[PDB]
């Protein structure tokens, strides 16, 4: 139908959007530290302690199959990144610090995302 055609445009500039999002909030990793999946033969305890895990490869293969539907979608995959690492690393860590400035950064970009996403529709 026209109308499939229409909202397949619609995601695939979603999916446009979200890309520059999402290199936006990957820049303020620049010790990509949140780059690729914690590693279960380094980390084999890991999913005991995390159930949901996520990091920015994850998230970019999701992104170019059009697989967010909306900016919420791809916020709860941004904030598990955070959330996961402020959990499974202690206070005094270069970890868990990296974590609490990535989410104070990319506060930032994702207030003006969400603006972009409601007013082009």
């Amino acid at each position: 139908s026209m109308e499939q055609v229409a909202m397949e445009l619609r995601l695939t500039e979603l999916t446009r959007l979200l890309r520059s999002v999402l290199d936006q909030l990957q820049d303020k990793d620049p010790a990509r530290i949140f780059a690729q999946p914690v590693s279960l033969k380094e980390v084999p305890d890991y999913l005991d302690h995390i159930k949901h895990p996520m990091d920015f490869a994850t998230m970019r293969k999701r992104l170019e199959a059009q697989g967010y539907k909306n900016l919420h979608e791809f916020e709860e995959d941004f904030d598990l990144i955070i959330d996961n690492c402020m959990k499974y690393n202690a206070r005094d860590t270069v970890f868990y610090r990296a974590a609490v400035r990535l989410r104070d950064q990319g506060g930032v970009v994702l207030r003006q995302a969400r603006r972009e996403v409601d007013s082009i529709g």
